[PDB]
């Protein structure tokens, strides 16, 4: 209900309690969503008055109030978060992690969460002015169980937010040092602290298979199988998400999250209500049965392969393509023995029947699935045996279906296809 000019006046006043009054004013026309005058504000030159209040320790009111229409500025337009930031905002903020003042100090933690998570040059800026460390030090306490649980939720956030987002991604040495914090956190016991925590993670381990590497060793993925198996989706849902990067890594980083025991898991998983637990998890598969023949082997040992052909068969549709991927990888680099077992499954006719789709990457990948299981038939002299097999379905009148030159890579692979065996 003040006018812009009433508080441009209170704050260029001498009365430090004139000033606070106006920079309270102005929070409250800031804080308004729908409309707030953060534009007036700005242009009034007010934002420099504002960081120079968060200095002042002998008054926590005016810091308080400051920082809040700080924040509110910075929530906004992109370039009303550059205003924030090219008026010093974010080293002031630092500077205030470590006040005495609890409700002080996580006014600045959040402020510099919105920066942050605004973009990853806000991100990176805000880590290069040292917000980690202190960041860090808010939380090195023995038992965090022992702290309050907005408080911490809202530093977890922040943490979160200094891992997000790509090009470029977040420093190397700091995710280096805010790691294992993570893995505390992800020891606490309350829902919304574990899905942040679990966030990062996902955020790190998606990148090259150096990040992975770092998440990996520092012995977080036991951690992450057990919440794999939460009640709350809000967890589990990143938490399969980090699996799932984890996952697309190495053969050695894979074979970690196997030693975690996460194969026991994934039958819950692939069958779980939520279908887009279902699309992660059958997703998480095909990365798994593309390793390894012995990686493959334990996909088989946890009695997963009837489930696999189980979701190829009766899942939704984009499922149903990770369950394609997840099968040709199996048949890409399976042992004979592997492929026999997967067709004793009965993956044909499921697989048969998805050639129908009008998708034509899925049916090329299905039809070098069909080609990898014959090469195994060679090898062992039974390619007519398979050849029956699959006229016993629809097999062969849809392959035969897919001979249209309307489609002629699709043609191509097909009649590749039909010229042997058949």
């Amino acid at each position: 209900n003040w006018s812009v000019d009433d508080i441009v006046k209170g704050i260029n006043s001498s009365n430090v309690e004139n000033q606070l009054q106006a920079t309270q004013a102005a929070r409250k026309l800031l804080s308004r969503e729908k409309q707030p005058p953060i534009d007036n504000i700005i242009r009034a030159g007010l934002i420099p008055k504002f960081v120079s209040f968060l200095g002042r320790t002998d008054c926590s009111p005016i810091q308080f109030e400051s920082a809040w229409a700080l924040t509110n500025i910075a929530s906004g337009t992109s370039e009303q978060t550059k205003a924030v930031v090219d008026g010093g905002a974010i080293p002031a903020f630092i500077s205030l992690l470590a006040s005495p003042h609890a409700h002080i100090s996580e006014q600045a933690v959040w402020a510099l969460g919105n920066i942050a998570g605004d973009g990853s040059v806000f991100r990176d800026l805000v880590i290069k002015y040292g917000a980690v460390d202190p960041l860090l030090a808010l939380l090195a306490v023995p038992d965090m169980s022992s702290l309050a649980c907005g408080y911490l939720r809202n530093l977890t956030w922040t943490l979160s937010n200094l891992c997000r987002n790509k090009n470029p991604a977040p420093p190397i040495d700091a995710v280096e040092q805010i790691l294992p914090t993570l893995v505390r956190l992800l020891h606490h016991d309350d829902p919304e602290v574990l899905a942040d925590t679990c966030w990062a993670i996902s955020y790190l381990t998606d990148g090259p298979n150096e990040r992975i590497g770092m998440v990996v060793k520092t012995g977080v993925v036991p951690q992450l199988v057990k919440l794999l198996g939460a009640s709350e989706l809000p967890i589990v849902t990143p938490a399969l998400r980090a699996i799932g990067n984890i996952v697309t890594g190495t053969d050695e980083q894979t074979q970690v999250v196997i030693d975690a025991g996460a194969l026991a898991v994934f039958p819950s998983l692939l069958t779980n209500p939520k279908t887009n637990i279902q699309k992660e998890a059958t997703w998480t598969m095909s990365n798994i049965t593309a390793g390894r023949q012995d990686q493959i082997q334990q996909v088989v040992n946890h009695g997963l392969v009837p489930f696999l052909v189980s979701v190829l068969s009766k899942a939704d549709f984009k499922t149903q393509k990770e369950a394609v991927w997840a099968v040709t990888n199996y048949t890409s680099g399976g042992t004979v023995e592997q492929i026999v077992y997967l067709v004793h499954c009965g993956i044909i006719e499921p697989l048969m029947n998805l050639l129908t789709a009008k998708d034509t990457k899925i049916i090329l990948v299905i039809l070098d699935a069909i080609s990898n299981i014959f090469q195994a038939a060679e090898k062992l002299g039974e390619t007519e045996k398979l050849s029956i097999m699959i006229e016993e379905c629809g097999g062969l009148d849809k392959i035969e279906a897919l001979q249209n030159h309307e489609n002629e890579s699709v043609y191509k692979a097909s009649l590749s296809l039909i010229e042997k065996y058949f």
